[PDB]
């Protein structure tokens, strides 16, 4: 009850199909196709608040294991490869613990 009736529902319906295939889930591609890169920083930050359920102040990999599970039930998150493709670009450090800032950067692109 946040993103699912803003816009993103349509974008994820696209994302779902455009990255249907196993090991295809490009990060920048996803951020565009998901509308996140169209959303303003404000909205992008809000959605991140809904992402980090744990509120721990980092989007750690094993939390990222349920990133899009909050939007769809049967999202890609289970596939570590696709998850790690997201992680890989999101993590503008080379550490793997992704801050909201890091995500805002990658999405803002
Ligand atoms: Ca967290
Ligand atoms: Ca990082």
């Amino acid at each position: 009850m946040s993103i699912t009736d803003v816009l993103s529902a349509d974008d994820i319906a696209a994302a779902l199909q455009e990255c249907r295939d196993p090991d295809t889930f490009e990060p920048q591609k996803f951020f565009q196709t998901s509308g996140l890169s169209k959303m303003s920083a404000n909205q992008v930050k809000d959605v991140f608040r809904f992402i980090d359920n744990d509120q721990s102040g980092y989007l750690d990999e094993e939390e990222l294991k349920f990133f899009l599970q909050k939007f769809e039930s049967g999202a890609r998150e289970l596939t570590e490869s696709e998850t790690k493709s997201l992680m890989a670009a999101a993590d503008n450090d080379g550490d793997g613990k992704i801050g909201a800032e890091e995500f805002q950067e990658m999405v803002h692109s």
